[PDB]
């Protein structure tokens, strides 16, 4: 019978690409979403049309709060309720916006969203995933190849992504005895923000050595699929950059 | 007039040594503390005896919460209230304990470890910057975060976040002339609760002298980074670890 | 290129140090994937010829051997050009270069002269990869890539292995520099960094176990095939946006403190 | 009596600033040079005018060859010959020029010069320094930008990455002997002599902290810290002195 995966923030963009590629590889999938209900259900419908009873949706806010542990436990529970097992967790959901140090969401909200989605929710999901297995089990964290050459005024986002690197390493060490591998995929520029104009998109594209273009969502998903596959059975604690050389380019 | 520094978690151990060395170099100091009231006041007394009106205390919990931004603003404000300026911030305060992935409530663990090690440094950095010469921030990092202790996920997340803050803030505050750097101890003062046998197991791992760093040795690197000898240094993290991070399993 | 290269039908790869162990496993997996291969070797002539024979028995004239010493010297550039040349001679193209050959032995700071130590360790681990990379790039006449065999433990090195560690760090530098410079030609350059994989056959099991016990994921060394799996990924169509990346394949070893 | 230091490539630029600051701190100095004989002697004269018998020059080519071990042993010997001790080694000398992968110096020469000066000579000097053995330490001049390299500088980058490996390996191995090994990694400091004003300004404008290059003295200040009593627990560390340059994305 088929293994099952949870993908967070899977309604659109890179998370959808990961969900689709896992499903095409033979996984049953939980499509987690927050606000994108119509898109999430649309995706689940397409996947169920291909193979009945292979996709469910699960709504949760991954903002930090005193109930975030319960929400994370519930996402994992939803995989077990639907499919009776949970083999793979992909921590994809992410808030991304500037938080200038020097001078509209309050700073409290900023911290809760950016640190919650990028770091604390992955940690709590990792706890819940592990405790339900306390076979090819693994976790893949969506990192960021540019966190050592950060965008100006993105402190909280960068803190969150650096914390995610720390989680990837700490959890790899601690979960290795349970046979759970923990790895990361670090895009450079992939799908550009919906709000961004084409001229600004091209500015980013022209910086990439390998082809002067952003990664497709499928290219990111290809790295995730490698890491969950049997071809990566000895790999844990690794972060694979998928950035077209962007992080090698000086100012 | 004498420049002023805020040191978090400065009542004891490494934070105390930093406060003392900054004071000896000529700074007026805010000694932040959480629970160690007696030690904080005794330190302020000791420093004030050397030079009148050069040390104060400020109590605050740096656990993450919706009131933490206000608390951090008040820590910076305490420096301005006492000394009229704030030239240096040292983010030293830190919770440190294991948080196993397979298990205080988890939300308390998150609040304490990510609050003290990352979120409070960010909020303090924001408050410090909003006010603003030789201005700089020094973050107390950890040389061993890429080879972490088993079951310290939250602590390690907080310290990695602190590296990210050091880099992002260095970039963003450079236009204002505020340098932002880190000092990364390996093993320095070992936990008060740790038996000597276990302490010795750690000491034996250190290539340079088979001993932990004194608090003074960590403070020496902080002093360098705040000094005129480090005027072009920003976004750097200086390991002070006796080669410990070089030693394989 | 002499007629009968079948250059239109299949890609070709050079694997250095490919007679045994990890290099052999890489050559075998590339061959199994559909590549023709050059098996480079230095002293392991019987093993290299035997391997190429077995591959040719599977699919005729899909493997050749090329002997070269990769020690640094004033003839090393010519030796490296000849290795790349041998791929073009045999197969009419060279799509992949795997820099696997490596000398590995202690060189304490406090029988071989120091100059031999430098020549062997820096030659095999760094200079020969550089010269092979140059020859590979210049000869380009499409999924082209280079994979460099790095070392996951180069930031926590074995005691008294300074020259080896210097060589492996230089190889990281080459991976990054070549990724940037060759990207406009569509050549990707990546690395695979084992931790502990196949240990010396001669090493006592009791010593092997000292290393195995350090590995979080399964308390075992990687197989050569597990290392080769990462090389296969990097050369594949599933890695077409990946350049300048080094994939650790170490079972968590590099995460373990002293 | 005064400790002694060897500074490689000390006749000009950053190595000169390092030698001066060491001398000002009370060290006797060996000013190594290769081509810059007049400058080396000029510096030695200035330092000896300040304190008699505290500075000597030593000529050596640090290009890789089968006699490079002997040359490095001789540089260390020169310090013992002059001063009777050698407490500090600063590996500063460095070749720096492009070596494109795709097409008057042969590739053999390019390898020998770039890998020799930046990596192999530091290793051999480290070996000789250790073998010939207060507060002993080695400082390696690294490069803050080696993970975001200039186009077509592969051999230089290989050399500087090897130098990081040496710094780490030698710190581990020499720690039981009380020898610390550290590095200082400039970003942009003194710009190339050949570079015109427009190009120099292009590079200056990239640096977040002050939109200027490091002075040689700023680089020297970090070397001084690393050899000082204020760094006695520091080994295997590389201090970036780059004004934030390495933090700036494309
Ligand atoms: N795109 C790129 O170029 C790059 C991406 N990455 C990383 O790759 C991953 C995927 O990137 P991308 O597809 O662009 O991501 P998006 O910005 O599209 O975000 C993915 C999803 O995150 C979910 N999310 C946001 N906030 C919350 C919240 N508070 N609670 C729960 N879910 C939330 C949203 O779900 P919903 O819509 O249902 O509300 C959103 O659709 C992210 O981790 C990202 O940081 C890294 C570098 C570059
Ligand atoms: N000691 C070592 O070997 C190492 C230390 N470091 C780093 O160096 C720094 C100093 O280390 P060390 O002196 O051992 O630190 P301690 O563990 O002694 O903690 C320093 C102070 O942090 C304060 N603190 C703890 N929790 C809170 C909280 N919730 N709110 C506010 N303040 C709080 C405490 O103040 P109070 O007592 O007043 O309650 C405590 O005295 C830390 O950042 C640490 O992570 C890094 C690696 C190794
Ligand atoms: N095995 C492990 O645990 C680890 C391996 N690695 C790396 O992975 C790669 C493969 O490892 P492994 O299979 O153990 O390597 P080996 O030690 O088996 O060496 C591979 C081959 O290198 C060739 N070689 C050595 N010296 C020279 C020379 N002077 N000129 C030409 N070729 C030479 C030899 O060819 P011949 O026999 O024909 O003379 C040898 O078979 C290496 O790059 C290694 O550093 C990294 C970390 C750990
Ligand atoms: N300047 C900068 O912006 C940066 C410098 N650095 C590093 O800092 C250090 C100092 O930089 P800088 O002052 O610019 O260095 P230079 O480029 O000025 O070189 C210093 C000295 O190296 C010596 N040298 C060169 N080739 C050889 C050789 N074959 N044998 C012996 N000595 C040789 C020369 O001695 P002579 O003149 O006597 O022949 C030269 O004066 C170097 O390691 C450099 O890589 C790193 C990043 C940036
Ligand atoms: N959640 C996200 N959209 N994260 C994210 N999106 C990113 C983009 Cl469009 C570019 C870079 Cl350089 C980093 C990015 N991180
Ligand atoms: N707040 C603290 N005491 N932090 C801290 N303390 C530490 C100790 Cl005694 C050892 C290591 Cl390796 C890391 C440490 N981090
Ligand atoms: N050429 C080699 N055999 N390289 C090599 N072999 C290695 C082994 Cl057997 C263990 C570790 Cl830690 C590193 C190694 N590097
Ligand atoms: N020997 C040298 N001059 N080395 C050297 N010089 C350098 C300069 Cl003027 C800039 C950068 Cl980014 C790196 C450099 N490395």
């Amino acid at each position: 019978e088929a293994p099952a995966a949870v993908v967070t923030g899977a309604a659109k963009r890179i998370g959808r690409a990961i969900a689709v590629k896992l499903h095409q590889t033979g996984y049953r999938v939980v499509i987690h979403y927050h606000n994108s209900a119509e898109a999430a259900v649309s995706l689940a419908d397409e996947l169920n049309k291909e193979r009945s009873n292979t996709a469910v949706v699960c709504q949760a806010d991954l903002t930090n709060s005193n109930v975030l542990p319960a929400s994370c436990e519930e996402i994992i529970n939803s995989c077990f309720r639907a499919f009776g097992r949970c083999d793979v967790l992909v921590n994809n959901a992410s808030a991304f916006y500037p938080t200038p140090l020097v001078q509209g969401k309050t700073v409290e909200t900023q911290v809760a969203e950016l640190i919650g989605t990028n770091a604390i929710a992955p940690f709590l999901l990792t706890m819940s995933f592990a405790q339900r297995q306390k076979s090819n089990l693994s976790i893949v964290n969506l990192c960021d190849a540019m966190v050592d050459q950060p965008c100006m005024a993105f402190s909280l986002y960068n803190m969150g992504k650096h914390a995610l690197v720390g989680l990837t390493q700490s959890a790899a060490l601690e979960l290795a005895p349970y046979g759970i591998r923990v790895n990361g995929v670090a895009p450079g520029v992939s799908l550009l923000p919906v709000a961004m104009g084409e001229e600004e998109k091209d500015k980013w594209r022209r910086k990439v050595p390998l082809g002067r273009r952003e990664a497709s969502a499928e290219q990111i998903a290809d790295a995730v699929i490698f890491l969950v596959s049997g071809s990566a059975q000895y790999i844990t604690g690794s972060i694979i950059k998928v950035d077209g050389g962007l992080s090698l380019v000086h100012a």
